[PDB]
DNA sequence: ACCGCTGCAAGGAATAGGATACTTGCGGGCTATATGGCGGCGAATACCC
């Protein structure tokens, strides 16, 4: 349930999925020391079960997805586009 | 040496005719309340925290 879909109960917690082994502890990302837990976004449809074997690079879950003279005029005039593809302002990790 | 008379002006009724006060349209001279276009953008409010 997205933040909008869910009621007040589940607002605080953040759903996630950590890769684990038979021992139960969190298997680590290769190379680095950040434990591998993937943050499930809202409206994510899941089909697999808990504690079930899966292989590398597999679908853990699914989440669905002018040219005329005015184009030249707009491009030179440097007008802001309708739907700006916001960029990454600086380097580093990101959070909500 | 006095008087009634004739006669010569002043005011009434009928016609023609110009002068002149009155009326009018103008010509120039003057003064002094809408209703089928968008797009961009920036400033100025509105708003609900």
């Amino acid at each position: 349930l997205d933040s909008a879909e869910r009621t007040a109960g589940g607002k605080d917690l953040r759903p996630a999925l950590k890769i684990v082994d038979a021992q139960g502890n969190d298997v680590l990302i290769p190379g680095t020391d950040m434990p591998a837990q993937y943050f499930l976004p809202g409206k994510a449809i899941v089909q697999l079960e808990d504690g079930v074997q899966i292989s590398s690079g597999d679908t853990l879950a699914r989440i669905p997805q002018t040219g005329g003279l005015p184009r030249v005029a707009d491009l030179f005039e440097a007008r802001r586009p309708k739907e700006p593809a916001i960029l990454a302002e600086i380097s580093g990790i990101v959070s909500f």
